[PDB]
């Protein structure tokens, strides 16, 4: 009966994506909003009944702190608390907001950020450095995943930072506003570090594709030259990092609040920034940290460069 715009976060692992094998997260939020008595049965079963839509198709394993869906449902008193007493704790709605019906979430935001949480053996020099949880991230180490992650900055032809898009297709052509890498921290006799990016727009596996071409140079297994040479019309087999790491933390709307705000009403999440935060370190980070720990998943594929 009203169209809603509903503020979530998850700890991906266990899923199979947010979208569309293991169960994804929309299986959780639909089964929530059926219990709970937001939507009728149907609703659940055809996800247009409802106008259902994600900003965010989070792939495999890939966290999210905040995931932002537009839907609309029977507006039932404590909807928020409803919804979440039919959710597991690593699923949390954190935010809820009445739009107009013509609101298309995906269609209508901007710049995406995304962290990647990693073990920082990952930086590990292949020839000069420890390759397990013993290591301990240098100051000039950091120094250069940072210079490399910089030239990042920009547009680029970003075709080889994922798959089957050719050189010439104008919408291999990505933006990135920033990229760097925080200050190693141990947690538990393990020292990790967090990157950060933000972009326009993103295409399949990209993120993941520029970390693991940075990760490549950076321990050893190839040369500096090859970064950027990677977003010439030459190809180059870039390896793919894992999505375990990987956290969309913001979607950002600044830029349909000016062009549209002004049919329209402005979106704005700043007031449930401390539960985005919360949620992160509670749920999201700790899962990452303890996979890496009992699992070794960084590991495991540093092995395969
Ligand atoms: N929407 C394309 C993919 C973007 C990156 C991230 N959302 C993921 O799926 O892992």
């Amino acid at each position: 009966k009203r169209k809603i715009v509903l503020l979530m976060a998850y700890s991906g692992k266990g899923y199979h994506g947010m979208q569309r094998q293991f169960k994804t997260i929309e299986d959780d939020l639909v089964s929530a909003l059926v219990r709970s008595g937001c939507i009728p049965e149907n609703h659940g079963e055809d996800m247009r009944k409802m106008s259902f839509q994600r900003c965010a198709r989070t792939d495999k394993g890939v966290s999210a702190a905040g995931q932002v869906v537009s839907l609309k449902v029977w507006l039932i008193d404590d909807i928020l608390e409803k919804i979440n007493s039919h959710l597991p704790s690593h699923i949390r709605i954190l935010g809820l907001k009445r739009v107009t019906g013509g609101f298309n979430s995906k269609n209508r935001c901007d710049a995406r950020t995304y962290c990647y949480l990693l073990p920082t053996f990952a930086f590990a020099h292949k020839d000069r450095d420890v390759q397990d949880e013993t290591y301990r991230l240098s100051a000039e180490t950091l120094q250069q995943v940072n210079r490399l992650l910089a030239c990042y900055k920009g547009t680029h032809n970003f075709h080889n930072f994922t798959s089957q898009k050719g050189p010439q297709d104008p919408s291999a052509c990505r933006y990135i506003l920033e990229m760097y890498c925080e200050e190693p921290f141990v947690r538990e006799g393990l020292e990790f570090a967090v990157i950060r990016v933000k972009g326009q727009s993103f295409m399949m596996h990209q993120i993941r594709k520029m970390v693991g071409l940075v990760v490549a140079i950076v321990k050893g297994y190839a040369p500096e030259s090859v970064l950027e040479r990677s977003w010439g019309t030459e190809k180059v087999d870039v390896p793919k990092a894992p999505g375990l790491g990987l956290v969309l933390e913001r979607v950002h709307f600044e830029k349909y609040n000016q062009r549209f705000g002004n049919l329209h009403e402005p979106l704005d999440w700043a007031q449930e920034e401390g539960k985005v935060a919360a949620f992160k370190e509670e749920h999201i980070y700790p899962t990452i940290i303890g996979t890496e720990r009992d699992e070794r998943s960084m590991a495991q594929w540093l092995s395969t460069l």
